[PDB]
């Protein structure tokens, strides 16, 4: 199959690089489940960000289509603004004519940008997610024939050991053990499945679970998380909201999500980040309108998943501890 | 058959409040009353904020009918958070009144300089259940449910500066504050009061956009493309850096705003959409239009338009009727 | 004497009440050693913090002066603009006609101004110190004859125990007990002593100190603080310069101070600010190039100090505990 | 007597760089060169920062010469804060070297996004000692110190974009870089390289001014009430919540600076002290002037200044000496 290296950088984040053009310029990702468009900066960027990047030139192309029309990205982080262009992307061995945004201002998404190592982000969600009605990349693939199955699957880094990857169009048997249990997606939007939720006695019944691998947390509802840390030696650290603890704390609790058909759990193990033998825990509590745990790179973690357009499924199983 | 009419006040030709009551003691607050979200809340006397210290302050331990929940919860808003807890209480609403579930806020220091800044309390959300935080079902529909009014509806009829006062009216429609016809345009997802509309701008055109009413907004948004392409040599200018648009005041060469459906057709001119400056110029507006991307191209109509047209928000037959706002009432 | 009383805000921060124009018009001020310039928001400042204040009309006094000069202030936190003017200002029971900067712009400023509850500052320090070349107030009083000494003292309110009070013009002997010792200052500039620094085996020699009512923490060199901290038990908290601990640490060391003439100590509960039985450290590391030790509102909790124009010195003694 | 030249490389007709280097394995890196302050720091290989992934590192590990320090030390400039500790090594600047003390950078996280977006590795400062932390004695004075040059003296040649390259001298003066007469204005204080100056902008006048030569800064800066007299009636204008002021490239109405001595004038045009901004509109400058006050009134004679005028920095003499930079080398 496809498979796109996912690259640790310093145990906080992994990227993954694709190429835009038919002479191939080269970027670097965040590939984002939470999301659905594909941008790069473009040689036309002239803000200060920019300056530092890998960026896309239109007329060194000879696949370019124009499009032109004027788009705004909002992230949690801030936002980014340019137009829509049509070009070749080549994501591993693949490649195809695709549809993305040309960015030409990240003045509003600073300082993250320029304080991270990527170039873009390359969205993986469903169409209906996306800004311009832009059928998804593995969708579009399937579509002109380049590959048989619209899936693609996340198998993490995990620093000091392994490399990670993202493979498009089949399922390795290497990436995962014990058994591959599927859950149908809730809404073709974000990758979002029913699970019901408990850590103890906490519970919620029937969770919304957005698995969002452009997320370093995992985010729960704010009273389900204050239920969960009470009585724990974690500190809430003022005027943000992180939490604090000894990394050895053996009161940590293990999130257990159940369906009819698996069950997931996860360990102190997956969720804490070493930071004097004190590590922040990677949870933030967050309330939606339908009560909503973000299975963030955390979960990622621990299990490989399969993501499959055709069937309407995100598939969980335990990621191989070694490749 | 008894229509509830709560008088709105005017802030400088931008935003409008009105009244309501909290606990069997009716603490007064001056809402916010947004179609745009769906909870209440209101500051509580243990807020010990700077901000909460200029606020009315619901105090539970002086109501009979409070009940306790407890539910921790944080609302997010693109100005800011606030958090707290829920509450029920009776909730007034000029005459009606009921049992309700809300937000007693603690902390609105991730709400500033906003909150101290304004001159409401909290924020009455008129929107859809799907919409709540927490599932609560709409005020108005709770009011129905309990059969203290025929009809799930309400309506707006805005202030404006200097000319007459508003109402939010409950459960039912008071012709006298409009003119001409009224037209209902089905909504296309029961969470926003959002319908299908055409939209045009002489030359430049969007079909099918989902146009979101919004009181709780005090502009206009439109998909950044159609934007760029309406303000193309109109005499407009860009603030470097920023998100806003100036011209002279007295633009000649301003576009107006159609919007049609099958059955209607609304128009907002000028100067429903532009807000004088005249701190930063003598004689200069600012557009108060923000360009904005959803996955389904959108429109928010926020206070703009409602100033112009007369509302009606319609939970029973999911829909909204519009009609040109009376003039004078 | 001439007594204002500092009143305390949630234990945070004290202010103290004085006016402007011979109408009187009412302001809360911070009352500041660390700074030289008195300002105040005028009806002629029309940003969104304002229209949250008390503020100064020239029009309705009749002791107004017309200066116009523009002027900006910069302090940490943000900066003011506006212009110079003139007018008569009481201080509790004495007023003079005095120099002053009328705010038109507050955005610089925010959200602090906003989020806080007072109005402008007053500030206590030398002529070198302020922008306009003005004399203080306290050397003006005397000046004009109204007062026999320019000095000023400070006793700080304790939370639930009692109020506070700025003298001017004389040293009241109910505010404190055991010897006053003053110290000459090393500058006209701010109220700056020398004072060797030890905390156990760590020593500053001939460290400078200033004395600021304006700010509510120790500030202490970087590579001083470093070393104190160490094996403590305390947790300095991530992204922020600031450091937690349990509030019944008897881990936590006693800064010691000390001149030919006096010592002086301050122990842990003088600088630890109550925030689930943890407390945060009101101490900050901060370089100049003199090595430098801002002894700010926890300092003055605990020590009654007077500040003395005419003979440039700090008067230190243990502040009462009860009034 | 052997003066050390060492080239400047103009960045953006805006600021300039020069390097040196550091380790008795002459490890390169690219400085500001900054007359306003006084510490030399280098980013450290133990910084792991994203800003530090991109610049040149020292690795004091290959030094034959370091010498461990290890005290703590946090540097705050305007544009942010980077922390480390001390270390003492062989810093190279031309041909000259020593032994001396610098600050190895391990976080450079609040100094972003600046850093990560110049061309710039470290800052060496060369104000007086009386400006650094730690007590640094600086570089040339140093030199001087160990009989490796005759005159504890520096000068600046800035380099001009598209016309001719720059230098920093150590030790003595080039002839080829100046015409017209050297005028030399006595030190006010030994902290900035601060003279007394009478400034005038034709009507508008200052005496006895506080000028700091300040080759780190790329403006003017100018006490906020001379700078709004001096462009009362000029066709400029301030961006609305900016700081910044615009005007035509054109613009034939804009003023020239004048500051005098008994011994000396010294005049700055609209032409050093205006930037092309095409970025924002087609013939459009900004003025490269910021208000700034402090408690004397004060000028900061940036680059401005620098690159219309040589600059001699003496130390020996406690005087700064100006004259016309040669416009072709
Ligand atoms: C060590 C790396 C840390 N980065 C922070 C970078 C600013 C993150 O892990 C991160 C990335 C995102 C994000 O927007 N992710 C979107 C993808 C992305 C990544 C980087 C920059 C821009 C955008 C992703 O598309 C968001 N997915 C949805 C929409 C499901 C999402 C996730 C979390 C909260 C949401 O609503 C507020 C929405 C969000 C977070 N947050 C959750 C935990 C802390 C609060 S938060 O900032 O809202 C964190
Ligand atoms: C009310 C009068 C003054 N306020 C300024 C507030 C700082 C506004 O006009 C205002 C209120 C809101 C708001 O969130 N409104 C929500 C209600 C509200 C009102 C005041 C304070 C907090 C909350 C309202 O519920 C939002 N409705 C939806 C969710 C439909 C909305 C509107 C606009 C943009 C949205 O998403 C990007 C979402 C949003 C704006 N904006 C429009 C103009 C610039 C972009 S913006 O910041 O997003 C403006
Ligand atoms: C609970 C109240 C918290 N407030 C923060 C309000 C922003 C303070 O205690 C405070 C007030 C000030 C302040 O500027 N004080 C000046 C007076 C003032 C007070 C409020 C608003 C504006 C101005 C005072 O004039 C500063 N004095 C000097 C110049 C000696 C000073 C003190 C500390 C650090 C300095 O250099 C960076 C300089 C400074 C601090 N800081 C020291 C500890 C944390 C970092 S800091 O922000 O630089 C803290
Ligand atoms: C070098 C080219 C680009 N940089 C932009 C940096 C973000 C500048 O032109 C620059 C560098 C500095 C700076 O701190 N310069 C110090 C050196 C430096 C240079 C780059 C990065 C960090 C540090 C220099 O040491 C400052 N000298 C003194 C202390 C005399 C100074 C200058 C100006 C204002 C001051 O106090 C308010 C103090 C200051 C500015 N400003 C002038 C224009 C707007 C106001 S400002 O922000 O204060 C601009």
């Amino acid at each position: 199959n496809d498979n796109i290296e996912l690259v640790d950088f310093q145990n906080i984040m992994f990227y993954g690089d694709a190429e835009v053009g038919d002479n191939q310029q080269p970027f670097t990702f965040i590939l984002d489940t939470g999301s659905a468009n594909l941008w790069v900066p473009s040689v036309k960027c002239t803000t200060a960000g920019c300056l530092t990047k890998h960026l896309y030139d239109s007329s060194k192309s000879r696949t370019y289509e124009k499009d032109g029309t004027k788009v705004e990205m909002n992230y949690v982080s801030g936002t980014v603004s340019g137009f829509f262009s049509k070009d070749l992307v080549t994501v591993g061995n693949l490649s195809l004519p695709y549809k993305f945004i040309e960015v030409i201002d990240t003045n509003g998404f600073e300082p993250t940008y320029t304080a991270s190592t990527f170039d873009g982000i390359l969205g993986l969600g469903w169409k209906d997610l996306s800004i311009g009605s832009v059928d998804p990349i593995v969708v579009e693939l399937k579509n002109q024939n380049k590959i048989e199955n619209a899936l693609f699957t996340f198998y993490l880094p995990v620093h000091d050991k392994h490399t990670g990857f993202l493979t498009i169009g089949g399922i390795e048997e290497r990436f995962y053990e014990g058994p591959l249990t599927y859950e149908k997606l809730n809404h073709d939007l974000y990758w979002q499945i029913t699970l019901d939720a408990h850590v103890g006695n906490i519970s919620l019944e029937k969770a919304n679970c957005i698995v969002d691998s452009g997320t370093s947390a995992i985010t729960v509802p704010t009273d389900f998380l204050n239920k969960m840390l009470q009585n724990l030696d974690v500190i809430k650290v003022p005027f943000l909201p992180f939490y604090v603890t000894l990394c050895n704390n053996s009161k940590l609790p293990t999130f257990e999500f159940t369906s009819e058909n698996g069950k997931y759990t996860l360990e102190p193990e997956y969720y804490l980040q070493h930071i004097p033998g004190l590590c922040m825990l990677n949870i933030i509590g967050l309330d939606f309108p339908v009560p909503t745990f973000i299975l963030g790179d955390p979960f990622m973690r621990k299990y490989f998943t399969v993501f499959d357009y055709d069937n309407h499924s995100v598939g969980i199983a335990l990621a191989k501890k070694n490749l």
